[PDB]
């Protein structure tokens, strides 16, 4: 049971609980990566315990060490080049999550002043299916 | 097979293998959290596979939301406080993570500044042996 916490912290099993389903428009485009890691990192400190970033084609799970990078229309997370409608899943408590979304000069404000809309959905069930790059040690073993 | 690599990976079990152990000796004391933060992504950079952080009394194993915080002579590394010396044991290519060492301009440099020393051991066999504590989630579970 200590595994599965760690399991999901890192990004390596799929996790499901409550949370929100955010859609980001952004029609410009002009939401760059420093409004998307605003977003992400609100929704953590708001109690996110998993996020998953996705579009049309790609989902990434993320992690505290993800990268956002990239410019407006093509935002590259985790190496997978995304482009707008972004959704974003994520688990914790609906209310709190959506609280935080809209914090007077929060970061949504970022996704506005660009001519872009954010949809906060709240869900009884989000299911966080993407894992991060699975690699295999190539050193380490079991004791 | 698999249980063991995920508990490895997420720091729920110990691992053995080639790697380093890393002393910082720090008489000053001069060495800032920064410069630690700096070790352990020379590390990650250098692919090690399990890091473990000790002072004479302590143990830390090393995840990927890890922190440093404090002061010269008062690290706390994940709600522990070290003071040096250290000791950094990682898992992977000695070869490897002694060049990461060795690059101008990062942690080791940073400890020679304030003059402290860090000696790096290669070695055929490097035990971690520290655990990670999860925190307990409240909304997240396993799917």
């Amino acid at each position: 049971a200590r595994l599965a916490a760690l399991s999901i912290l890192v990004g390596a099993v799929g996790a499901t609980g409550p949370g929100v389903m955010i859609t980001i428009d952004d029609p410009g485009p002009g939401v760059a990566p420093e409004v998307m890691i605003d977003v992400i990192n609100e929704l953590r400190a708001a109690g996110a315990e998993a996020i998953q970033i996705n579009d049309a084609h790609r989902s990434v799970r993320v992690g505290v060490d993800t990268w956002v990078v990239g410019v407006p229309g093509s935002l590259t997370v985790d190496t997978k080049v995304l482009s707008p409608p972004y959704s974003i899943l994520a688990i914790g408590d609906p209310p709190t999550l959506a609280a935080a979304m809209n914090i007077p000069g929060g970061a949504q404000d970022g996704v506005k002043r660009v001519g872009g809309r954010m949809v906060v959905q709240q869900a009884d069930r989000v299911d966080v299916t993407a894992l991060r790059q699975p690699k295999q040690h190539q050193y380490a073993q079991p004791v």
